[PDB]
């Protein structure tokens, strides 16, 4: 038995339309603490973890700790038709083989309900990569997406370069060559190695959809490592993304 | 010798993209009474009534009654070189092959004059139904716009019901099943019994854009009659549209 | 070697926005007078020529006069990023088969840098042919943009005529045929004889994105000439092009 209404649907629909930028289908890990999303793309070389912590909701209710997959193609196109500032419960009744999407006002005038039908999805090996990281950059994530974009004209690969002075992202192609460079302030540095690394613009692109979720994100890396994309979720939640940095 | 100068031409505008919605030629029947086009889609499942009373014009001046076949897709493409805050006067001649279409500025600084062929088109031989409907419901006409938009993720089919307390539009299909309650007095239901049929989206679709017109729609049935959905163009005229249910 | 500094990037963008248009790839000829731009079409029939004059520009140096082959597609390809507030500098040294932006943020937390090739340009057959022009329109550059996008539903010809009252834009095709007249009103015509050209109008529209470079536009005739279109940037230099007639 699970209940979980929000008071603005503006977020499920943000948060679905970025993770369905990186997989198909998803299981829904819902546990007394919240809704966890844990996923890798086909290539398996991008990994998203989604915590929606307990008190993220108006209502929250998951005594026992069930799953759910669902397909993030029918999810998304059904939240596209739900007013931004309606209220969505999300609700799984006692062994039903459908999740329900249950919309209304402020005012109570109109009520959507929408019923999909849920999937087994084998929950994955994949594993969050388990390591720390020796530096840190935080920027606007609006600033970022941009940067993202930006480089996509030159290369399918930024190579992303930490110094004390601030991260310098580059890219080439035929078109030419780029950089935009930042300075610490702005951006918030905290390294310990001229560190400097390269990875997949698809992927980061995707990442990037996270800015409709919070002014500002951070990115960390460790020399050869899966680098992550954090994205704090208000103080009640987050979206994390993992990606694979590209090597001889 | 024909004439019919609208004032706004975004009247003429937003009404030819509604009824090209449904066909791509159309007679103008046009008696000293205004003008009306009536028309059914090549499927011979729906149908469209518009009359534009003669007071709706500040200058009408038809002595005869003659018949226009205009190519609508063509229509349209000169209205939307039209600007919506132009006049737009209308003109055939006797034995004359071509209508003509005349825009000018507010102060007369910009005269523009459009030329279009006739066509023959075969006089309609269906026209109205002529019913009862004592079941009728009126909402908001872009809150119906919506949602045949929003039934249409789901499937081709939307399912209405009304009851006393309100009208209820079902869908179904591979992505899941919606529906949409909609309370009652906002809504103006009124019925005498009540009934639930059932409709193509595609034709809801393409009625729905008369939200451009009239900020209230109104939807009247009854049980195996085809619907009827009308849209005031305030006082000086309405435009209505039939379509057939879809029974078992 | 050459510096060329930018307040506000917006101009080339809205710059090369224009003459990528006409032609893929030009010549940019730098001298201590300024950089100036001249270019045909490959069928020969229309001409731009765009000089940005030393005071456009914040910072100057152009010692001796280099010539620049630029790939007007790529230069576009980045101008896209570059956001319109930063400032450009553009650099080349003297021996370096490369061409560099720089785009500076005003607060200085981003500086961006992009580098393209510069390409042997074979053809510079050129050849500005001014003549004696009679008659003269002037007119707001934007709704001239407006008549030819209109022009264009018709036909693939506009025919401009010119005379006491003002100037009459007409086309014709299978849609019908149509025409815009403009009264004296501003507009100012300022003939000797009546005149009446045709053009072709994908050339018309090309050069009608000027109106992102100037408020006004200024129409040049003269009886079986080319007709001039000019776009004035400011004080500080202009964007004008040359159109064949079609005669027959």
């Amino acid at each position: 038995m699970l209940e979980a209404q929000v008071q603005f649907a503006s977020l499920w629909k943000r948060l679905v339309e970025c993770i369905n930028g990186l997989v198909n289908e998803a299981n829904f890990d819902c546990n007394p603490g919240g809704l966890s999303v844990q996923a890798m793309d086909s290539s398996h070389v991008a990994l998203v973890h989604m915590l929606l912590r307990d008190d993220c909701f108006v209502k929250y209710q998951c005594g026992r700790n069930s799953i759910l997959g669902l397909n993030l193609a029918s999810l998304s196109k059904v939240l596209k038709i739900v007013d931004s500032n309606d209220s969505l419960s999300l609700r799984h009744d006692d062994d039903s083989d459908v999740v329900t999407l249950t919309s209304e006002n402020p005012e109570k005038t109109r009520k959507c309900e929408y019923q999909l039908k849920l999937l087994e999805i084998e929950a994955e090996s994949m594993g969050i990569p388990e390591m720390d990281y020796r530096s840190t950059v935080t920027l606007n994530s609006a600033e970022f997406a941009k940067i993202v974009r930006d480089m996509q004209v030159f290369g399918d690969t930024v190579t992303i370069a930490i110094s004390k002075e601030g991260v310098k992202f580059s890219s080439s192609g035929d078109v030419g060559q780029g950089y935009t460079f930042l300075q610490a302030a702005g951006v918030e540095v905290t390294m310990e190695e001229p560190i400097t690394l390269s990875f997949a613009l698809r992927f980061m692109g995707i990442f990037a959809k996270g800015s409709t979720l919070s002014e500002r994100v951070t990115l960390k890396f460790a020399k050869d490592s899966p680098c992550m994309v954090e994205y704090g979720i208000d103080n009640v939640g987050y979206l994390r993304y993992y990606l694979a940095p590209k090597v001889d």
